[PDB]
């Protein structure tokens, strides 16, 4: 119904600190996942996993990867890759109506986005892994 | 397919042809809207509304607009912009499980993707409107 009871049950089941506007939770000592209650009865999950180079070929390479990655399916909730307004931060986010959410599949969705984060962080970091 | 009756009721509700994998519907004599049954028991709407310049600074400006577009909510939240595998076509597309899809909310969605299509077509075309 409302997000707070579902988040409490979610936090209980997976053993996570309490959650509050929006709230955040640190995951695996590595990512900050944000939990936002939209206006139209949906819960958004968003995570910043990296950054785009400021300029040059490396920016363009990351930009071409960004643009194409959203064509295939990224995850549940219409998970999508994007760039924050500062032009630098790489973000994975999606939202789902709270009406169809309960603790179990909120838990599968949490594990899906963490999984996809790690894969995308890896892929973007591998653009600049060559040493001369 | 299991969702053919819903589509046929959605069409017939909206004065539209019946629909065939995937179906294509020509909308307002301007857009070819695709309906796809995904392998996730989901319905995917997709529309190609334009294309990125093949190369040069106008391509990069299109890529920058592409990467930022998906940070905001597009429509409700179940729509994202992407570049097609061919690297040219700009695509608006979103997924939703058939589970709760009814003819009513498939109508609100179908009007939303067409509306967002018109918005983003205009925005990308405004990248190249100055004449010297």
């Amino acid at each position: 119904n409302t997000i707070q009871p579902l988040l409490d049950e979610f936090c209980r089941l997976n053993e996570l600190p309490p959650l509050i506007n929006r709230c955040q939770l640190l995951v695996d000592d590595r990512f900050v996942l944000y939990f936002t209650a939209t206006e139209d009865d949906a819960l958004m999950l968003s995570v910043a996993f990296g950054g785009l180079e400021k300029s040059g070929e490396l920016r363009v390479r990351g930009l071409e990867l960004l643009a194409r990655a959203n064509y295939q399916r990224v995850g549940s909730g219409n998970l999508a890759l994007s760039l924050a307004p500062n032009g630098r931060q790489l973000v994975l986010a999606g939202r789902q109506p709270t009406e169809h959410l309960n603790s179990a599949n909120l838990t599968v969705w949490f594990h899906e986005i963490i999984e996809q984060t790690e894969l995308w962080q890896a892929r973007f970091a591998m653009l600049d892994q060559d040493l001369s």
